[PDB]
């Protein structure tokens, strides 16, 4: 059973979320199997950011057991601003564990990103089981920043969704909103409009699976200690006994759950930008 | 100074929010002056529903001092559903006090009776409001919604404290600083009850947002209708509770009514059923 352990108050620099397996912290990057059901391509997704929230939460590669923390720049907590007509993130946003876009266009140096499109709003550190529907390629300064489009297998519509064309049928306009969102979401931060490969097209399930599998193989090399360069990445794990960086003690070293209410978010984050 | 008195937990059947002045409840419908500054047309808006929320909180016409209570259907709490690409209400949503959409006459602009409620207000500023807030707003324009066949004007307004307020003086300024918002507003009010199994709504004037001058004229009409109502002179007051604590020349004045309201019993927000998360794709 996967649960979460929160350290610190939400919306502060101290906030960290660890994933627990049967009460014990594990690495959110390395210890959660990519596949819930390999034969049927059911993936575990680690959720970082709930739909319609603003705080830019991410698995941190550099801290032991890779908790989810809020992104910072020069000491300041980072938020996505509201970009009309959107409110925060428009997907449950996260990543596949045991994947890595090896930067050694080029890998983006993180687990492959996942947009989960189902009805229910997720929680930070949730491990849910999803099926892949397709994939888009956002460009980020020469890096290929893939966005997998997926749905929770427990979603009421999941049986009716198998490939990318089904997203057009049951979620008309969501692909367009996705294109627009990733194009404009940094404009309020003083950055340019972003660009997609393939003229913004979403490639199909088959294509997505090939990319996901490649990033899993890269992670296999990484965790084995065999990548050409893993600088800045903590590979400590508590479930892979034959890896050089196995250390069960790392689980015990994590502090207990925080006793704290969410810190308030500055009211400026409410603002709707027309851009 | 206006404050709020909350009974119970938000998102429960027991929840009520009374507006207080001097720590004592007043009628949210009748006792809050329409104008904060009459000569400059600065209005008091009673906020019901914050932007990006779902619970259909409303001033309760039939309850003494007209607290804000969540609407219900078959006894179950009513939440407006998320209609793609929107999340809940896309404005801070509320009403002008001391107004009434007269249900006993056909309104000439729409050829329909009024919806029996205070005139509704869409406040477009950056900050998300709170339920029971009294804020001061300028009117910018107005849209002639027919909501389930009833005259249901929507005033477009902005909080006078918004950073952009000085630059927003008439409806054309809304399109300049909030491009796409008026078009989205038209869509929202057309489609928002389709997930409830109701028809699409429609607008008069093909959804045109009429200007500030037009808005002031309609606001005046609805204030005049309320003046008749509160005097006990409506042909049919629809069981509305006209009890008030600030209008001595009215038959239903009673300073005592305030003392009869229970004390605050504020509880943490109750959870909302996960179904309310759902995003509906209407076409
Ligand atoms: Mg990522
Ligand atoms: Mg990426
Ligand atoms: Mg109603
Ligand atoms: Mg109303
Ligand atoms: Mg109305």
């Amino acid at each position: 059973t996967y649960t979460t352990r929160q350290i610190g108050a939400k919306n502060t620099l101290e906030y960290k979320v660890y994933i627990e397996k049967d009460g014990k912290p594990v690495s959110a990057f390395h210890d959660i199997p990519l596949y819930a059901d390999k034969e049927n391509n059911i993936f575990n997704m680690v959720v970082e950011i709930p739909r319609w929230t603003n705080a830019k939460l991410e698995i941190t590669k550099e801290e032991t057991l890779n908790p989810i923390i809020q992104d910072t720049k020069k000491g300041k907590l980072r938020f996505v601003r509201n970009c009309f007509p959107h409110h925060g993130y428009i997907h449950n946003y996260g990543a596949f564990p045991q994947t890595w876009e090896d930067p050694n266009a080029v890998g983006d140096n993180d687990p492959i990103d996942v947009l989960e499109i189902g009805e229910t709003i997720a929680y930070t550190g949730q491990v849910k089981q999803v099926k892949a529907l397709g994939i888009m390629a956002l460009l980020d300064e020469g890096e290929t920043d893939w966005k997998v489009i997926a749905i929770d297998i427990n979603d009421p519509l999941a049986p009716k969704l198998n490939d990318i064309e089904d997203v057009e049928k049951y979620f008309p306009g969501l692909l367009r909103a996705t294109n627009e969102w990733f194009r404009i979401y940094k404009i309020p931060d003083g950055k340019p409009e972003n660009q997609f490969a393939f003229s913004g097209e979403a490639k199909n399930k088959k294509y997505a699976l090939d990319i996901i599998k490649e990033t899993h193989d890269s992670w296999k090399q990484l965790i084995a200690g065999k990548s050409s360069d893993s600088k800045g990445i903590d590979l400590t794990n508590v479930t892979l006994p034959d890896t050089p960086t196995y250390s069960k003690a790392a689980s015990d070293a994590i502090p207990p759950a925080s006793l704290k209410a969410d810190a308030p978010i500055d009211k400026s984050i409410d603002k709707w930008f027309f851009i």
